[PDB]
DNA sequence: CGCGAGTCGCG
């Protein structure tokens, strides 16, 4: 079981399908080595270093924040059903409301639709909100996506860029 | 007409 890191005053809250078998494994978010999410933020400036996998607690330091939208472990996200995904999405939303992030970012376009029910939606930021927290969908950063790192960064730097201040 | 919903190949 991989614990949320959340908290009040984040600019972002990330937040990934479910959790891989070694996530789940050693209790850390995006713990398997093949994962671009550290590398990513690190590169897209959220961070200052790339930070280990079992050193997310301290994302909270950099005023991240790091969640997910199906608890239950899976060796790949379509393993998650649109039900759970959509399960997911509703819990999500009270999270939200809880710590009111600047912004709620789903790394996942499907992941994305299923869990709040929206139809083609495009990379980036969302019209739809949650309150004042903005929404955006940014791509994941599982080694199985196609999608290289420099478009992962960029795509997670554009969000970074974004949040002012 | 409209809508809602039923894998493959790509590094």
């Amino acid at each position: 079981m991989v614990e949320d890191i959340l908290a009040p005053g984040l600019r972002v809250v990330f937040c990934g399908i479910n959790p891989g078998l070694s996530s789940a494994g050693t209790g850390f978010p995006f713990a398997h080595p093949a994962n671009r999410f550290w590398k990513v933020i690190y590169q897209a400036g959220f961070t200052d270093r790339q930070l280990k996998p079992q050193e997310a607690q301290h994302l909270l330091d950099y005023r991240c924040g790091v969640t997910k939208l199906v608890d239950r472990p899976t060796v790949q996200a379509n393993e998650v059903s649109k039900q759970e995904l959509h399960a997911g999405g509703r819990k999500l939303i009270e999270k939200i409301e809880d710590y009111q992030p600047q912004a709620l970012a789903i790394l996942g376009k499907q992941a994305y639709e299923q869990g709040f029910s929206q139809r083609g939606a495009q990379w980036g930021k969302q019209t739809l909100t949650i309150g004042s927290t903005q929404i955006w969908v940014l791509p994941n950063p599982s080694g199985l996506s196609r999608v290289s790192l420099e478009k992962l960064v960029e795509a997670y730097r554009e969000l970074d860029q974004a949040l002012v201040v």
